[PDB]
DNA sequence: TGCGACACAAAAAC
DNA sequence: AGTTTTTGTGTCGC
């Protein structure tokens, strides 16, 4: 009834079928590592402004809630939350040096203002985009919002246990404990060590995330989870790393900038999950029906 | 047909 | 140790 896999950090992922077993909402058994991501492709090259060195990049993503590995399929539930976290790494650049440097996109052409992640959901069979929604912990008693683009600096991805522990922290002392894991506070650095053109100082806000954490995420309530043949639709979650550049023939989205202008989120790399099955609200998807 | 809205309840958080 | 918070899901109805 429960299949157990050991995670990288020594925690377990316990996969079970909610059609057969009902577990409490806050049980640690609800936390588990989801399907592994794979490279879709690399897009625009990035180089350091003076040396011309190509910046090697790698997205480091993981799902920590919402998906079970059941009989060779990865299964989620329309009504339930998933958690998707990601960082990125720069193999050839240590963080301290990276933040003092400046980078251009090779279309030295366009100056990178900052790096950022976005997530998307798609129908894996035809590439149609599917809307995602997020809630706050207050759920129906708070606002609903779409996942946003997250400015980020390179960092190792926290272990599954750390994401679990930081999922519902309110206590100030505890939050202080995790602060350095999740944020870089630009306002606390020695400004004299940085040039005006440094990458750190073109980030849009002083509080800069080290990890993109998308919690309390759901597929849009109106998604159809079966095909007309009654077969299950296959979905996929995508993570895209981009460089945000000033608007003033390569893949990019438009971004409602901070200068109040129309920025450009230029794609650098994209990863995706294998096909995912999403179970709808039908009573037959729940153990209660048995 | 299935969904928005409200309800219940169980373990985490403090 | 007791109270509040969070979230899977049961249920009513439009």
């Amino acid at each position: 009834v429960i299949l157990t896999q050991l995670n990288e950090d020594g925690t377990t992922s316990n996969y079970f079928d909610k059609r057969k077993l009902k577990i409490a909402p806050r049980s640690t058994l609800q936390f588990k590592v989801g399907p592994p991501f794979e490279l879709v492709r690399d897009y625009c090259p990035v180089v350091e402004s003076h040396t011309g060195r190509t910046l090697d990049l790698r997205i480091i993503p993981r799902i920590d809630r919402g998906f079970d590995h059941i009989d060779e399929e990865w299964v989620g539930y329309k009504r339930n939350y998933f958690t998707l976290v990601s960082t990125f790494e720069t193999a050839n650049c240590d963080l301290d040096t990276f933040l003092k440097s400046s980078f251009d996109l090779l279309v030295g052409r366009l100056r990178v203002q900052y790096f950022a992640i976005k997530i998307k959901a798609k129908n894996d069979d035809d590439d149609t985009e599917i809307n995602l929604v997020q809630h706050t912990a207050k759920r129906d008693k708070g606002p609903q919002f779409c996942p946003s683009v997250c400015p980020l600096v390179p960092s190792p991805l926290p272990k599954h246990q750390t994401i679990r522990e930081a999922s519902n922290v309110r206590n100030i002392t505890k939050m202080k404990k995790y602060d350095s894991t999740f944020y870089l506070h630009r306002d606390h650095v020695n400004y004299e060590e940085y040039g005006v053109d440094s990458l750190l100082f073109s980030y849009p806000e002083d509080s800069i995330q080290k990890v993109a954490r998308y919690e309390r995420v759901q597929f849009a309530s109106s998604i159809s989870v079966k095909k007309p043949s009654q077969q299950n639709k296959h979905f996929s979650l995508h993570v895209i790393l981009g460089a945000v550049v000033d608007p003033d023939g390569i893949p990019y989205d438009e971004l409602a900038l901070k200068n109040g202008s129309k920025g450009m989120f230029v794609y650098l790399q994209e990863m995706k999950t294998p096909p995912l099955i999403i179970r709808g609200r039908s009573p037959s998807n729940y153990a209660s029906s048995q």
